[PDB]
């Protein structure tokens, strides 16, 4: 691997050991594609990158040799589509193995890459054309996807919007993506002097919700991968030689810090599947056939998992598991202990950050902390005047960034100073996260700062739903909270005054719940309506 | 000139028939370098294009040969830095001739021109930066403007920001504009397939007030030159082979409403007077001695002009636009010259949208009437049309397309766009009134911008400038009527534990908003007070 080329030392005897000894070790020019894929396919061509299935039988071995080749012929399909330096191009992928082709391209030519959820729809897309100013679109051909993003693209006009799609029929404006990919060069030049990128250069976005109004750009810079060493080193702890598997999607956040970066680093190889059902005992028979040796999921998933005979699947290789996203109940800790032998160790960060607060490997897990501040990350708890909370406070996770900002902390919220500077200032990144910190030093999550909605893993600014409803006839006015669930974390609440019109009952619930997932990804429909004469103001 | 070329007919017996009848013919492929200088270029190219003169004695004659050949050296400039389709490049260059080389070298790459004041400071210079992702700057040596980039620069970091400056010596990290410029080729080919220009690709983008928060993007498409075509031949009358000068910098929009689109499409040059301090008898003695023909300017410099006793026999029609209008500026300038001030109105996002066209008798005061192709409607709270009388927001119809002219969106901001964009109507938040004849009467913003002398200002520039100084514990920023002003910019603030009220306070609290953003915002009338 070529981890210790990147850090002051790979190994540490305690928590105490790892603050005070750890450092990453920023090389003057980082780019993750050309400084590790393609070092790895120069000098273990054949180390293993990527093991890629299907609920198909299908089945992709990837070297980093192979990734080398494809990330190449990737840049050039990009170059020949007027894609070059800066230029921000959406990718709407799952977890096709062509994500991982098209994100290593855009990185070699200096272009944006902005992975989004095939969930999203017409008015979403449309919100990202045009805060982004997307120059292409790669998105699978599945799902009505295109048709979304056609949708989309009528809205904003007759544009020169570049489409590209992943499979599917000829369509008319639409490039076929593979069918171009192979017809592309395997030599890419290297872009050089100005062209080239550099360390503050921006190589990656996600829309990320606000506690107002719509998605923010969170923006990352070129040495953001490194920050994942301490995600996929320290706090899933994978070994070069294993087999990392994290499930999540490749439009969210946590795809790159389990499927990506600091994974391959550590000389670790990823495990992708790339199904369009859940279904636990399919997860767990071709993880356990693939020889996965590091494994992290949500809460949820691990809630299906142990609902299954684990010892069926005797999950041999398995030999660390790590859980972030959402309420770690103990019983789930338990249960999973139970049945493999391993600890299931809490992890947490955001998208603007890696993983900052993780119960790392030298320490005993207290199911439900999120655990202790990582090395580089400045962590305080700060209170409403700005002052600092001492143990057994809540007070909002903030980030100290006085001197200097901490590799994997983003840039700024792209096109967004104000926003910025509202949320970055006086020397501290605010997360609108709120925690408290018990006696022994471990962190307690217990919410947000502001209206920000987590349902099960998913980040919900109560704007995105409140714009969908105000649409319906049915809605005057509308309020959308989170309310305490116990498995969810919180769930959506909408509180709505009808109009004139209609009657509050059960079957207008449901078609309200109908219309927002038609409006926008499904994920934001209000679990619970309730109708009312008035809202507070 | 190529105006027939664009418009179904030219010749109009009324208002009535030029509202009814006037439409503009946009192009499959429209860009305004390739399709209007160059192609004057090409087949008449001793036909003169713009005269430009200092108060230092220097002139220089353009022809639009020489604009083809400089807009090409342009071209061929931003390329060798970088600069292609889709890149933003604010440009800060007062009235230097470098404007409109720049101008049109960035049109033929598809570039994105940026215009700006030169007296924006380091704080709205990083805002501009951060919100365009502007690749370069090009600015004048002087007015301490590349002072004011290099602190910027230096706030945002190391990014790969280009800084190009016209005159001055030689400084570290900057690009001499004018003699880069004369070292570039002059062969430019036109960018073709996947990096050619379309309709509905920006080219032109104004940072512009918001009622609320920092100044927005106006995005405007290829097609927005052509509907300067109503600013320059039926609004301000100009002629092909006249001499058009409108009194407008280079980092405002009015500057391309009288300087540049719709008076080269009408084939009618323009005069560009770059001066430092205003002095009216060196103006009057400038237009005279070119022989201006049609001439536009502001009320303020209207009231400057007719303060001096007015032979100025090539001018032929005269427009007013920016602020109110007094009925004795009116007169008096009618007095002085046998001219009417025909008033003309719009916004950042549009051209020419209502005005006192040539048909029609002014009323002095009044706005006039609505532009062809503009649907211009007054619109209540309830979003019900207004009748004669009634003050309602000016609103422009858009259920059967864009006007040519009209803006495309405010850029990275579609929320915004959305909300002043939406149910088949643009809110512009100028409100106004309509008589019985049907002229249009402007009565203030719907909103919190303040305008004072003709700066449109968003009351949080202001807002955010004073909470920076330590007396400051709260503020709200409004405005006042002002005879002279139209408004006049006051700050009402709560002071902090550790201040007084004093003049001297409120003076110190006028230089630190002059030091912190563009100074023709700060506030007139302070007020302190306990809440
Ligand atoms: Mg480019
Ligand atoms: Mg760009």
């Amino acid at each position: 691997s070529l981890l210790s080329q990147f850090v002051s030392k790979t190994d540490f005897e305690s928590y105490e050991d790892f603050q005070e000894n750890f450092k990453i070790l920023v090389p003057e020019n980082f780019n993750f594609a050309y400084d590790v894929v393609d070092v790895y396919a120069r000098d273990s061509p054949e180390k293993l990158a990527m093991i890629w299935c299907d609920d198909y039988g299908n089945e992709k071995i990837f070297t980093f040799k192979d990734l080398k080749y494809y990330s190449d012929k990737a840049a050039n399909f990009f170059v020949k589509h007027g894609i070059g330096k800066g230029d921000y191009v959406m990718l709407t992928l799952k977890s096709r193995y062509d994500f991982w082709y098209c994100m290593l391209g855009l990185h070699k030519l200096g272009a944006i890459a902005v992975p989004a959820t095939h969930m999203l729809k017409t008015r979403d897309i449309v919100y990202r054309i045009e805060k982004a100013g997307l120059k292409m679109i790669v998105c699978i051909a599945e799902d009505d996807v295109p048709e979304q993003v056609d949708e989309a693209h009528a809205e904003c006009g007759d544009i020169p919007l570049k489409k590209a799609k992943v499979g599917g029929d000829v369509l008319e404006g639409w490039i076929d993506f593979r069918k171009e990919l192979e017809e592309s060069s395997p030599i890419f030049e290297r872009p050089t002097g100005e062209v080239s990128t550099k360390n503050e250069d921006i190589c990656l976005v996600y829309f990320s919700s606000g506690t107002a109004g719509f998605p923010k750009m969170v923006e990352h810079d070129n040495t953001y991968p490194l920050g994942h060493i301490l995600t996929a080193k320290y706090w899933q702890n994978v070994e070069d030689d294993g087999l990392h598997y994290t499930v999540a999607d490749s439009g969210w956040g946590k795809c790159v810090w389990g499927k990506l970066y600091g994974q391959w680093i550590a000389g670790c190889a990823v495990f992708v599947y790339d199904y369009d059902r859940f279904e636990a005992k399919n997860m767990l028979e071709k993880a356990s056939k693939y020889g996965v040796t590091t494994f992290c999921a949500p809460p949820t998933i691990y809630r299906f998992l142990i609902k299954e005979d684990l010892s069926h699947y005797n999950f041999s290789t398995l030999k660390y598991a790590v859980v972030a996203g959402e309420p770690l109940n103990p019983e789930v800790f338990n249960r999973f202990l139970e049945f493999t032998g391993i600890k299931l160790m809490e992890g947490f960060g955001q998208t603007e950050t890696v993983v900052t607060i993780a119960t790392f490997p030298w320490m005993e897990p207290k199911p439900g902390s999120i655990g202790k501040p990582t090395p580089g990350y400045k962590i305080e708890l700060m209170d409403r005047d700005g002052r600092l909370c001492e143990v057994g406070e809540e007070g909002e996770i903030v980030i100290n960034t006085m001197e200097g900002k901490p590799v994997g902390l983003f840039v700024h919220y792209g096109k967004d100073p104000e926003r910025t500077e509202e949320t970055w200032h006086d020397g501290y990144y605010h997360t609108g996260d709120m925690a408290w910190m018990d006696e022994d030093g471990y962190l307690w999550f217990v919410g947000r700062a502001d209206d920000i909605i987590k349902t099960s893993g998913y980040k919900v600014g109560p704007f995105e739903v409140e714009s969908a409803l105000i649409q319906h006839p049915a809605v005057l006015e509308c309020a959308i909270t989170g309310v305490p669930d116990p498995v969810r974390g919180q769930v959506i609440k909408a509180t709505i005054v009808l109009t004139k019109d209609y009657t509050p009952s059960d079957s207008l619930k449901n078609e309200l719940q109908d219309h927002v997932k038609n409006v926008t990804a499904p994920y934001k429909y209000p679990r619970i309506i309730e109708f009312v004469p008035e809202l507070p103001k």
